[PDB]
């Protein structure tokens, strides 16, 4: 928090990137990042903001200097901005999208290892954010992209806040994911490292539960009664006590009763190294998961320049 | 150690249980349980622990695991967990405590045959432990508890360690009730079914003497010397040299030399049939041994949801 943060801010030229369709409606492009004379073509993603409110650059901009700042192979890679009439958010095109509508489109052929390799990789890509003294506040399934079947990515940086070498993040007001949300956060807005600990419990419960809505009937208003009289999500069918222990420590009260990614991920590793112990999935050995595009690159082999 | 441990955990509702009376200062109390909308209401102990040191919930999250992976009608029985502030561990209530103070409250009330039913039920507990591959690491009549005098489960999984499909487990340091543990222990930390073979002599010895302290002199810093000098507890007034000899036999200093617990399930048994043959006790004979609760229902009747 005293260390200058010199990370680049690439501004692209608009004729430099071709769009190739839509993916959704903010409006997210997939196109193709063809920086002049370099003989690269860069699958990606374009978000071109809608009319410009004051408001609306003011937030992209803001997620940009986030993502900026970041680099790990699990936390989503910016390429930089295009600053036309609309400002455009130029980022790593992740093929499969979310992985809350992936497992959720993928039950069937998601085995234990693609399941707990997963929580080792979020928890990773955490572990780095909190290395960076960066509070996510909005970490979910939703806000997890899937570059393969192998390999995930956390994003959106829409309400993460840099702390100052400042212990917790104090909030405003406007819309917060309850369900998702450590037990101190709804109650005092207060956001931690160990917040989004818990928030990685969920999840995790969510990823196992192959995309079910947490406390899938409670109001938002409810949930923090709800958590006060002690009561948690339930233990999803395939994961033994092991597994689902983890989660529940995760939901502590006392924030720092609950345990840390770099914990989170040694727990999950070692579990990854045999899969069908902790998870109990049926048919899991049973299961397989997935224009001339000849100087294709993808953002992760196109380093600096 | 190969097979998923698919226990379930259950989270239990603050609400959902009243606190009657203490019963000790961690702090357990006595309470019942009453499912929501169950017509049923279950006696129970609950431990709440005390200011939350990260380390306490550590603990008591490892004691549920432990307790959460057994089910034998010798062994307590786990109802669920409350995540409140402080992490309570709810049980299944033992009205007449530990079996420790209740030879000791009890002795002239007691027979041959409640003690050598004992001894049965805790060999019986104890061989399930084996089948799970489960070292309790602090058998004593301390930790056995009693439902009705006629009833009784081992406790206390403070200690127990799970062994992988790995043949002993190698402590660190730490706190070690050394005149119930077996020779190889104490000296080179190591536990296993059968160093549980030595407490569980140890125990029976406790029963016979109507709760004596073992090696009530020597310091716990000689125990060591003293075993290898080839000494052993005596042999206690009312055994008979059958009954002595299954103790010595538990505390031979080959751990492979020592019986197997279904092995003293078979010899305790034999003698239960016919008890004052081999317990000798004065007046045996002429012994005998024991709010609207109108939906009360113990918890070894309430199965599952």
């Amino acid at each position: 928090g005293e260390a200058p943060n010199q990370a680049l801010l690439r501004i692209l030229k608009e004729t430099e990137f071709k769009k190739i369709k839509v993916l959704s409606s903010g409006t997210v492009y997939k196109g193709l990042w063809i920086p002049e004379g370099e003989k690269v073509k860069i699958p990606v993603a374009i978000k071109e903001l809608r009319a410009t409110s004051p408001k609306a650059n003011k937030e992209i901009l803001d997620e940009a200097y986030v993502m900026a700042s970041v680099d790990n192979p699990h936390v989503c890679r910016l390429l930089g901005i295009c600053l036309t009439s609309t400002v455009q958010l130029i980022t790593q095109l992740m093929p499969f999208g979310c992985l809350l509508d992936y497992v959720r489109e993928h039950k069937d052929n998601i085995g234990s290892q693609y399941l707990l390799n997963w929580c080792v990789q979020i928890a990773k890509g955490m572990n780095y954010l909190e290395d960076r003294r960066l509070v996510h506040r909005d970490l979910a399934a939703r806000n997890v992209l899937v570059k393969t079947p192998q390999h995930v990515k956390i994003t959106d940086f829409g309400l993460a806040k840099l702390l100052g070498a400042e212990k917790e993040y104090h909030a405003e007001g406007g819309k917060v994911p309850i369900k998702w949300m450590a037990l101190e956060s709804i109650l005092h807005r207060i956001y931690t490292h160990q917040s989004d600990v818990w928030s990685y419990g969920v999840t995790v419960w969510e990823l196992m539960t192959f995309g079910s809505k947490p406390y899938d009937g409670i109001p938002a208003s409810e949930i923090s009664s709800i958590l006060e009289k002690g009561e948690r999500l339930p233990q999803p069918p395939i994961c033994t006590i092991d597994v689902y222990m983890i989660m529940v420590k995760c939901w502590m009260i006392d924030a720092d009763s609950r345990p840390k990614f770099r914990e989170l991920i040694i727990e999950f590793s070692k579990m990854a190294r045999d899969p069908q112990r902790y998870l109990v999935i049926q048919g899991d050995e049973r299961m397989h998961l997935p224009e001339d595009m000849d100087d294709v690159v993808d953002a992760d082999e196109y380093l600096i320049p």
